[PDB]
């Protein structure tokens, strides 16, 4: 359960944050 939504948001996190820096990264 814990383990699951862990690494799974874990990645899924790196892409929030990965298509953050694209967008606001794109035009900073």
């Amino acid at each position: 359960d814990a383990e699951f939504r862990h690494d799974s948001g874990y990645e899924v996190h790196h892409q929030k944050l990965v298509f953050f820096a694209e967008d606001v990264g794109s035009n900073k």
